């Protein structure tokens, strides 16, 4: 029993946080092998108009100091590829598990280790947002910190930080340098556009509710797919497709209540509110659970 | 920006993790130097529960009826002890990847990360707290007996807590690391319940004060309150008494907002008066009782927005 925020262990992803430092800023690196990856505003008045192929062609390898642990990692090459600086280093990380460079979708979640001078501070479980930005918990010197799952004993590395958004909310790109939604690396005005509920997350976490006791707000009700998309657009809810009533597949048949069912349910609290009571501990409706997560957390897999 | 809960990273406690087998009950072991510390109900039958002699029922055992595996390592056991509700296993080989440790035992209010693990191996990793009836909210399936509650302040890796049981009301019970229980609480199938929990007082306080340093201020007031009157109303909420030594521990937050201790208690009983009428703090509707002012301190900035 219990139903928990619950990150992935970070064992494998802490073995390879190195510092990396040019001239005055400071930022987190990702080191698999012999190439240590981070954000190209590493290289820097300069974030008004960067051109990064300018900036980076006057750099050379000893500029960038790298810092693994107490261990000064000599560096012997260096590329960008899109807002990824890559800099390959002399030694290969003894310490580099086995991993992916995976590109995930708003709705997804995953797990991010926060580090600061290339040191894990901490640990937290968090999901892309449909408008592409992730609430965190950054403070400055948290560039470079990365977001991962964990599939078997494979690390999928999804995001690595690169800014903070005027709403306190952040942005970052994959591991291949591509940022998730609408953001530039550079000082300029931007701002998140407006967010929605992950209505498939909502459904998964009503399950999980139900797994472990709590059904106060299952009625004998049901609903069309069309009827609810027409009431969760209402209320800034993401539509409901046919893809993700076939992913609750396995919840709807461990508990006996029908996707649809539990969108009549999902309805019901949507047009009238809790009334005072709590699902999961939770005065609001909770979507950074996604079906895989629930099932996952409901059956003990381990890594 | 932003106010996660955030659990400290589990890579140094990762490496301690080990499967205890002994007959047909397998649960997770802490492997730290030469010792392998589990829970001793890892040498029990569901029949023995009951009313269980643990000294009767270990001095029938040797070294070779329990098995311990590392990764794929099968470790030989050359000594068993049991200190109170833990046994510990000796080992014949120090486990290379022990990290800086400490065992320490927590307060009711204290936070901490679990690495909850089955069969030796960690699943995920979560953070929470002892409440004031000695209960953690944690989330256990069968076979996370034995997973363990740490803080990682610097380099060194505080052990706190080790998974025993789980109480009829889906809540959880167990030991400091010399395996002293928490609470009044029995290593037996009895009946035992939880006691009436309570809120955690001065950390609803520090994640008030994280709120106001995030740039939040909608749920202060112009009043002030006595010790003494603010104790009267929290108590009929159930929240935990606040003491003086609340008070002086939240003295750095208060010099960081520029609000006095018994001014965020007035707008505390308002908020417990009123409710939030659809606002949030820090994203939640409900007032959050699991960051201590530590906690707070550690993760917000050192600068009010
Ligand atoms: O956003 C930036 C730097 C920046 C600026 C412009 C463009 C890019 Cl790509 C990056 N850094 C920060 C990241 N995460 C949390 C922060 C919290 C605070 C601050 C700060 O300096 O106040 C900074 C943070
Ligand atoms: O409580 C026990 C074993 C036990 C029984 C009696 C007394 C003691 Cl000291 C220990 N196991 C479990 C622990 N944590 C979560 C569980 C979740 C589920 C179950 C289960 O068996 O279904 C079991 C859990
Ligand atoms: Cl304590």
């Amino acid at each position: 029993s219990g139903f928990r925020k619950m990150a992935f262990p970070s064992g494998k992803v802490e073995g390879c946080m190195v510092q990396v430092t040019c001239g005055t800023t400071t930022l987190n690196g990702l080191w698999l092998d012999d190439v240590v990856y981070c954000p190209r505003h590493v290289i820097c008045e300069d974030m008004l108009n960067p051109n990064y192929e300018d900036l980076l062609i006057r750099k050379s390898n000893h500029n960038f100091l790298v810092q693994a642990g107490n261990v000064q990692l000599r560096v012997i090459g260096h590329s960008m590829q899109n807002c990824v600086l890559k800099l390959k280093v002399d030694t290969a990380n003894p310490k580099t598990p086995k991993y992916k460079f995976v590109r995930i979708q708003p709705g997804q979640t995953f797990s991010v280790l926060a580090c600061y001078n290339g040191s894990p501070s901490g640990v937290y479980q968090c999901a892309m947002r449909p408008n592409f930005t992730i609430k965190g918990s950054f403070l400055n010197g948290s560039c470079g910190s990365v977001g991962f799952n964990i599939d078997y004993d494979c690390v999928s590395f999804c995001y690595m930080h690169h800014m903070e958004l005027p709403t306190g909310v952040h942005a970052g790109t994959d591991l291949e340098g591509n940022f998730y939604g609408p953001f530039v690396d550079r000082q300029t005005a931007q701002a998140a556009g407006t967010d929605t509920t992950i209505t498939v997350n909502v459904l998964a976490w009503l399950y999980a509710a139900v797994i472990n006791g709590d059904r106060w707000f299952l009625n004998r009700f049901t609903t069309t797919l069309n009827d609810f998309n027409l009431v969760a657009m209402k209320y800034n809810y993401e539509p409901l497709t046919q893809d993700h009533v076939d992913i609750l597949g396995p919840l709807s048949a461990q508990t006996g209540i029908a996707v649809l069912d539990m969108c009549a349910s999902l309805k019901e609290l949507l047009q009238n509110g809790m009334n005072g009571r709590t699902i999961l501990g939770s005065a609001l409706l909770e979507d950074e659970f996604t079906p895989f997560d629930v099932v996952r957390q409901c059956s003990g897999v381990t890594f």
